[PDB]
C-alpha cells in the first residue's frame, strides 16, 4: 500500500497551490485512487484497472508507455525538459493532465471527481502520515550514522594495521641485510688477503 | 528559525487529533508561537519572554526546569513517565496544559489564541513545510547510504590486499636466508679452491 503527494499549481489560480495524493496498492497498472485537497475543500476519485485500459485504448498510445507517463506526472518524477499542464474545474467537476512542448500541447488524462463530505479526515490523515514519514527517516538517519561512524573506526583500525606491517617489513629486511653485508664482508677481507699476500709470498 | 508540530488529543472532544506547532526564533526562553489547528480552523497565539518570567515567577520554581517541562509537553519531548492533558475552550478561545499524576493536577501553562482570518493559508504553508522537510532528509540518507555503501568496499578491498601483504611478509624471511646461503657456498667454494691449490703448490 504506497501513497505519494505532491503539489501542483493550477492553472486557474497559480497564486495557491494544491496539493495532490495518490494511493496504489502494488502499482499503477492495477489502477489508484486519486484525491485533491486546497486546504478547505477537496475532492477523491478512482482510476481502477478495468478503466486504464479503455483510458489507454482512448489516447491510442502504447499502454506502458501511458502508464509510465503517468507515473512520471503524478508523482513528480518529472524531468527537467518535460513540462505538465493539470486543469481542474469544479463546476463540472473535470481534472484533466496534458504535456507541453514545443509550444503544443498533447492531451494525457482525464479524470472526474466527485466531492468528499468532510475534507477535515483528508487532511488530518494527510499530515498524519506525514508527520510518521518524519520519524521513520529519523530513526534511518541515526541508524546509518552509527554505521558509517562503525566503518569510519574499522577503516582507520585497517590502515594502521597496514602501517605497522609496512614497517615491520622493511625493518626486518634491513636488518637482515646489514648483518649479512657484515659477514660477507669479512669473508672479502680473508679471501682478498689469502690471495694477495699468500699468493706474492 | 525552529519549528516543531505535534499531535494531541484534547479533552473536551477526546476522538479527533489536533496539530500544535510551536515555532522560536532562536530558543524557547525569548518566545514562540502556538498555531493548533483541526483540519478546518486554526488558532494562532504568541509567548513572549515577559510572560513566560511571570509565569516562572508564578511557579515558584527556577526558569530553568520551568522552561525545561514546557519543551518535554509541547514539543513531544514527553518521556515513559510522564502525562499531559490539554484543554481547549473554542467559545472563549482559552488554551490550557496540566500535567496529571495519581489523581493531582498541576496547571502548567494558560495560554489565549485568536482565530485566523483564513486557516487555508496556515494548513498549506504547514503541509508545505512538512514536505520540504521529508525531501531535504531523503537525499541526506541517499547520500549516506552511498557513502557507507563505497566505504565497505573499499575496507573489503584493503583487508583482502593485507592478507596478501602479510603473507609475503612471512616468506621474505626464506626468501632471504636462501640467497645469503647460496652465495655465502660460492664463495666457500673459491676460498676454499685458493687455499687448496696454494698448498698444493
Amino acid at each position: 500500500m504506497e501513497r505519494k503527494i505532491s503539489r501542483i499549481h493550477l492553472v486557474s489560480e497559480p497564486s495557491i497551490t494544491h496539493f495532490l495524493q495518490v494511493s496504489w496498492e502494488k502499482t499503477l497498472e492495477s489502477g489508484f485512487v486519486i484525491t485533491l485537497t486546497d486546504g478547505h475543500s477537496a475532492w477523491t476519485g478512482t482510476v481502477s484497472e478495468s478503466e486504464i485500459s479503455q483510458e489507454a485504448d482512448d489516447m491510442a498510445m502504447e499502454k506502458g508507455k501511458y502508464v509510465g507517463e503517468l507515473r512520471k506526472a503524478l508523482l513528480s518524477g518529472a524531468g527537467p525538459a518535460d513540462v505538465y499542464t493539470f486543469n481542474f474545474s469544479k463546476e463540472s467537476c473535470y481534472f484533466f493532465f496534458e504535456k507541453n512542448l514545443k509550444d503544443v500541447s498533447f492531451r494525457l488524462g482525464s479524470f472526474n471527481l466527485e466531492k468528499v463530505e468532510n475534507p477535515a479526515e483528508v487532511i488530518r490523515e494527510l499530515i498524519c502520515y506525514c508527520l510518521d514519514t518524519i520519524a521513520e527517516n529519523q530513526a534511518k538517519n541515526e541508524h546509518l550514522q552509527k554505521e558509517n561512524e562503525r566503518l569510519l573506526r574499522d577503516w582507520n583500525d585497517v590502515q594502521g594495521r597496514f602501517e605497522k606491517c609496512v614497517s615491520a617489513k622493511e625493518a626486518l629486511e634491513t636488518d637482515l641485510y646489514k648483518r649479512f653485508i657484515l659477514v660477507l664482508n669479512e669473508k672479502k677481507t680473508k679471501i682478498r688477503s689469502l690471495h694477495n699476500k699468500l699468493l706474492n709470498a
